[PDB]
């Protein structure tokens, strides 16, 4: 992980910006790829904490200038750009603060019943276009194969298991590698443009109009499974749950909603090994174990 200060994020941006002038800068947020920086009060700049997220944030920016204006609800433009730098694809970016406030579970709940069915509408709206959107132009870096992907963590994990477990507790893992790859449910879909993280806290919210008004964080966005775009709103309590998501569902008009629990069923699984792939990558030793307890059951 590398850090920032305030005067390393301004220098950074005046060197590729030098007329810009910045006159109130504060932390929006921080995730797990970028710091988030609001300047100037209409500006969010993310600056990448790591090589990975550098790469995440080139996508993002890469994805949203191709569909800028072309989706039913407003989403970041982007207005600067870094550069590479070393081991960086992508120094920062800067993108128009969208307005508005996260549709938490509790404030989605809170809602007038007409509201939530309405805000159930505009996210099958929005998705249904989303996942519409033509991409014979994009490049095929951006397709995301699950095929390999799995069998990249499966090699990741086997070395990495390998130091945490004897035989009997190995062939647990080993067996539900070898389900999901012989499972064609998960490899076997039409590919499209997806959000790749579609949950409460990147859908913002107008209290004033009570209708959403906003997409957010596109830094996962990637060609692949649709159905991954509701699975990531699915988990209760956390996210909106069931009820929710099937309205959502139904006014996207869905042909296979139990494919959709099938693939969540799976994805909530395998979430253990993320967090233990993940978990030694970064760092984080706190997940890299808690990946690990949940694998010995
Ligand atoms: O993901 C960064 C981002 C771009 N535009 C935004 N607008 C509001 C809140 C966050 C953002």
């Amino acid at each position: 992980m590398r850090t920032y200060t305030f005067d390393q994020v301004e220098k950074a941006i005046e060197q590729l910006y030098p007329d810009f002038t910045i006159n109130t800068i504060e932390i929006s947020g921080e995730g797990n790829d970028c710091i988030a920086y609001e300047i100037n009060r209409d500006f969010i700049f993310k600056f990448p904490k790591h090589s990975r997220g550098s790469t995440n944030l080139f996508n993002e920016v890469n994805i949203l200038k191709r569909i800028h204006n072309k989706l039913p609800l407003p989403i970041p433009e982007v207005v600067f750009t870094g550069m590479p730098s070393e081991t960086y694809q992508m120094s920062f970016a800067g993108f128009t603060k969208i307005k508005g406030v996260p549709l938490t579970p509790l404030l989605l709940n809170n809602l007038p019943k007409q509201s939530q069915n309405q805000a159930a509408k505009d996210l099958a709206r929005f998705l249904s276009e989303l996942h519409s959107i033509n991409i014979s132009g994009f490049k095929s870096n951006l397709v995301l194969d699950f095929r390999e992907k799995i069998n990249e963590d499966n090699k990741k994990i086997k070395k990495l298991l390998s130091r945490e477990l004897k035989g009997p507790q190995m062939k647990k893992v080993d067996d539900f590698y070898r389900d999901i790859l012989e499972n064609e449910i998960y490899f076997k879909y039409y590919p499209c443009l997806i959000h790749n993280d579609f949950s409460s806290d990147h859908i913002l919210f107008d209290t004033e109009k009570n209708t959403i008004c906003g997409i957010i964080d596109f830094g996962d966005a990637a060609i692949s499974d649709p159905d991954n775009d509701f699975i990531s709103l699915m988990e209760d309590d956390e996210e909106y749950g069931m009820e929710f998501v099937s309205k959502i569902l139904n006014h996207y008009k869905h042909k296979d909603i139990p494919t959709v629990l099938e693939k969540y069923r799976m994805k909530e699984k395998y979430w253990s090994f993320e967090k233990i792939i993940y978990g030694k990558e970064y760092g984080y030793m706190d997940w890299y174990e808690e990946g690990l307890n949940e694998i010995r059951s």
